């Protein structure tokens, strides 16, 4: 798979949800819900090697990771993690996340090549799945 782009929102879905799961308040995820509806999205893949930068004018996050190799991130709310990827399948990398401190919700998210050229982003904790879709711009 090619995961490579510069991605664009076509489609956001229970992200507020989330956010209640991960006990944030109100107005917070007010600022959140409107930022997050219009993020850019970069992504570079060499092989199983990737760079992954997702913009929104409120949070900004940089990844770089390697498939099946352990690295260190943050929960969609912030906290600090120790994040694994893995291929679910040839189009599909599935993340599972654990706290560094503290105890929360199972947070995990996958990213899927679909057959239509998209890329869905799912993003869950415990049982509330966010579903966010994009296309290159
Ligand atoms: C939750 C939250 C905040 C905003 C987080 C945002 C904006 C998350 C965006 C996630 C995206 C954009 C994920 C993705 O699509 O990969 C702010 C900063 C208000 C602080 C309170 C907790
Ligand atoms: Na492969």
């Amino acid at each position: 798979p090619n995961f490579s782009g510069n991605w664009k929102i076509i489609r956001s879905e229970n992200f507020e949800e989330l956010l209640k799961v991960l006990g944030v308040n109100v107005m917070l995820r007010k600022i959140a819900v409107a930022a997050a509806s219009k993020p850019a999205v970069e992504i570079k893949q060499e092989g199983d090697t990737f760079y992954i930068k997702t913009s929104t004018t409120v949070r900004t996050t940089e990844i770089n990771f390697k498939v099946g190799e352990e690295f260190e991130e943050q929960t969609v709310d912030g906290r600090p993690c120790k994040s694994l990827v893995k291929w679910e399948s040839e189009n599909k990398m599935v993340c599972e996340q654990k706290l560094l401190k503290g105890e929360g919700p199972k947070t995990s998210w996958t990213r899927e090549l679909t057959n239509d050229g998209e890329l869905i982003l799912t993003m869950t904790a415990d049982d509330v799945v966010c579903t966010k879709v994009f296309v290159r711009e």
